[PDB]
């Protein structure tokens, strides 16, 4: 059989991950604005975010992208 360690157990094909954290849906989440965007689903604590933004939300992981993009 398997056993169900107590301590801390590794991943599972439970459900599908998304945030970086490579972990299943779960806590607050967001949906990038980016179409691109593959994952388009990240936690609150991990998107430095204390609440649902208004409008649209780009991941720390588009919007840091090589471009144009000028300051
Ligand atoms: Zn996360
Ligand atoms: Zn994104």
């Amino acid at each position: 059989g398997s056993s169900g360690s107590s301590g801390d157990m590794p991943v599972d094909p439970n459900e599908p991950t998304y945030c970086l954290c490579h972990q299943v849906s779960y806590g607050e989440m967001i949906g990038c604005d980016n179409p691109d965007c593959s994952i388009e689903w990240f936690h609150f604590a991990c998107v430095g975010l204390t609440t649902k933004p208004r409008g649209k939300w780009f991941c720390p992981r588009c919007s840091q992208e090589s471009g144009p993009s000028s300051g």
